[PDB]
């Protein structure tokens, strides 16, 4: 049964309402290579790109078990989940109208290592804390420049694409790492004023591929925040786990006093207020942003769930 039910849910990973908490459970945890391994198939890249089934094994699952399982809402699960929707995004047809397979390989490869070996608690907190990774990145996106050196550290011991000229698996790491860079959520204003000038000027050309991986980063930067377009049943979960995973850091800088960061305080913070917030100023312009872009139905249902699962935590207020 458990191998049989979990088949038949790719027959439907195409969809919005995906179930990926179901479909971890039913592979025993192994969701993120179950899924993109069916995803590289699907997309037909083992062919175009000749690609050793073993090596593709091996790599996935060396990114899948360098996630934290024991973070509440940062591991491979929600790997898996923005893989899943950068599959969907990448279904809309100004995309799978310009795309080729090398920017299919590159988005979900980017997609599954995006926070990768991801410690559980946030840049401010490493920096304040002097940790290792805040003086190796000298205090910019520490957290996204970390996942994405980890992933090229998994591509080149892989070994997956060794077969292809040196030149581009360069420029494959160097394409990776601008997209997973795109998810850092402190720099959303600079990505989003960009995104929005193209769409104002109506210049992108995607056929160009400097557009076509703008348009790929906001893609990207979609599917990591994409969880209150889901579903009711699926945002009150990821809204769980995001805020046990921000009050576990709060609980660590009031024991030993380092300074509560805004959103981490259990005792004058509420789970509702805080998506409540987060839906209004980072939510909502980023995907009407992307509806102007892909202005299709699976654009307007997720802006629907997001006014939905808004009106649902104010209804859980008073
Ligand atoms: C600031 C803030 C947030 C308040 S609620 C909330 C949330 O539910 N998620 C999950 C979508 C993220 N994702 C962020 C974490 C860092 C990058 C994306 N950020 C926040
Ligand atoms: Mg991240
Ligand atoms: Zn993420």
């Amino acid at each position: 049964d458990y191998n049989g039910q979990a088949k038949c849910m790719l027959e439907k990973v195409g969809n919005w309402n995906f179930d990926i908490f179901l479909f971890d459970r039913l592979t025993n945890g192994n969701s993120l290579v179950s899924l993109t391994f069916h995803l590289f198939s699907l997309h037909g890249l083992i062919e175009y790109f000749h690609l050793d089934m073993m090596k593709l094994r091996r790599f996935l699952v060396m990114i899948q078990e360098d996630y934290h399982s024991q973070n509440p809402y940062h591991n491979a699960v929600h790997a898996a989940d923005v893989t899943q929707a950068m599959h969907c995004y990448l279904k809309e047809p100004k995309l799978a109208n310009s795309v080729t397979p090398w920017d299919i390989l590159l988005s979900l490869i980017a997609a599954a290592t995006h926070d990768l070996d991801h410690p559980g608690v946030n840049q401010p907190f490493l920096i304040k804390t002097n940790h290792y990774l805040a003086t190796l990145y000298k205090n910019t996106s520490v957290l996204e420049n970390h996942h994405w050196r980890s992933a090229v550290g998994l591509l080149r011991e892989s070994g997956l694409f060794s077969h292809l000229p040196l030149e581009s698996r360069q420029q494959m790491e160097t394409q990776i790492g601008a997209l997973i860079l795109a998810t850092d959520i402190s720099r959303q204003n600079e990505y989003l004023s960009l995104f929005r000038s193209h769409l104002d000027r109506g210049d992108l050309c995607l056929e160009d591929t400097r557009h076509r991986h703008l348009v790929l980063q906001m893609a990207l930067k979609c599917a990591d925040i994409c969880n209150p377009c889901r579903t009711w049943e699926l945002s009150k979960q990821w809204s769980e786990k995001v805020t046990e995973e921000f009050f576990h850091q709060g609980d660590i800088e009031k024991k030993y006093h380092l300074g509560v960061s805004p959103l981490c305080d259990r005792h004058t913070e509420s789970i509702a207020n805080i998506q409540i917030g987060f839906m209004t100023y980072l939510v909502e312009p980023l995907f009407t942003e992307w509806a102007r872009f892909s202005n299709t139905r699976l654009s307007q249902t997720m802006l629907g769930h997001v006014g939905l699962n808004k009106a649902s935590w104010k209804g859980l207020q008073r």
